[PDB]
């Protein structure tokens, strides 16, 4: 059976999916999961996903809970042999430490950022110190990329399409003026056909975000071509 | 080229490193960072690794910096063949999913509760709230542990490693009475030859975190 995805498009781990979903033109069947709704505490759901997070995929029997074992799991099933998740060793361990940095630090901070807008409210957040948690972050991506094209090397992989979404989110917020290789890697990025795919769910979040956190985004902030 | 790992014994997914090498009797060089130092903001660590984490490998001309990835390397280049690291594809995505629940929920809510206490000392941190969330990953654990002897299924694989060690820690503060299947898992683990590479730091981080959090775990 075609894989089945649940998702909720204002999720940028969903977003990368969607991009994938979108590059390699795999057939999915998508479930919608309304995070601001609480759907993803359903009794239903719940079963199926202890840990109430979207992206989620049930592929046959497989059943998989993290966006990035999803994109391994796709590009092994539908980009076999090819450059996205690289057939030599020592290249695939580089795109799986920066799929581990989007999970464990970059998203890691983005999400508390918009998690403490969503609970406090905007104006009850203490955003100096998200803006220094996250600048951390920009900083690491630019050197990541001082010494390579793409995050993981050469060309793109895996680890571009799971960076991406969220830096895109971050940057909702925080501009990238600083930042001369990632604005030029974003703005790559941008022109690919598969970032098609990150564009709507990133202007439903900042709708949301903006009524249920009562803010605005600083519209001068988000790299735009 | 053999694989160097800078590391410090108090850290969980360390600790996972360590069992893993010592499974699978991987010669390593050790170096010592010390994290209640700040040494991993050191320029030069810092330049290695700018996530100034540890642990982090350096293989040859390879550097990774996320005990996760540490885990799948070590088993792709010394235990090819091996059950840790199944062959199988939807095997080894069940193993996948489960290093990064992890990552993600498990040493996510334990990293946010031991940095609480770092911060602003143990007298001032929401306990009951720290409590709620690391409960809820007990609770999810138990059921991961339904229908198999260990995290992934029947054997252990490199989920068993990564969530060990972050669950002892854990397990420092909150009990697993209340977790029959967790409880037994636990204490199945502890009986491995590789679990005695995590006795040491796990003792080393209660001394180093009551001292520094001024307080003592019920343990
Ligand atoms: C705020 C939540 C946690 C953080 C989530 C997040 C975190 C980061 C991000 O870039 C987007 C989102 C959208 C959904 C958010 C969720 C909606 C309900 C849940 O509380
Ligand atoms: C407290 C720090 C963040 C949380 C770290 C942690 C987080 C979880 C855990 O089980 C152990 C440790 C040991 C080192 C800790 C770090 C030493 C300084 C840093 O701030």
């Amino acid at each position: 059976p075609k894989p089945i995805l649940y998702y909720d498009e204002r999720s940028p781990p969903v977003r990368s999916c969607l991009m994938l979903i979108k590059l390699l033109d795999i057939d999915v069947e998508l479930r919608f999961v309304n995070l601001f709704k609480g759907e993803q505490f359903q009794k239903d759901f719940l079963a199926l996903n202890p840990q109430h997070s979207v992206p989620t995929l049930v592929h046959g029997d497989l059943v998989l809970t993290d966006s990035h074992a999803i994109l391994i799991h796709l590009a092994e099933k539908f980009d076999e042999g090819g450059s996205l998740w690289p057939q030599e060793h020592a290249e695939r361990m580089k795109v799986l430490n920066l799929l581990l940095f989007e999970c464990s630090f970059l998203f890691r901070r983005d999400s508390d950022f918009m998690s403490a807008i969503v609970r406090q409210g905007f104006a009850n957040v203490d955003v100096a110190h998200h803006e220094r948690k996250l600048t951390e972050a920009y900083i690491i991506m630019e050197r990541y990329l001082e010494n390579s094209d793409f995050m993981a090397g050469p060309q793109l992989t895996l680890a571009d399409l799971s960076i991406v979404t969220t830096l895109s989110t971050v940057n909702l917020m925080f501009p990238l003026s600083q930042f001369p290789r990632l604005r030029r890697w974003f703005t790559a990025m941008q022109q690919l056909d598969a970032y098609e795919a990150n564009c709507s769910g990133l202007e439903k979040l900042r709708q949301t975000m903006e009524s249920v956190g009562s803010f605005q985004f600083p519209s001068s902030s988000a790299v735009v071509t």
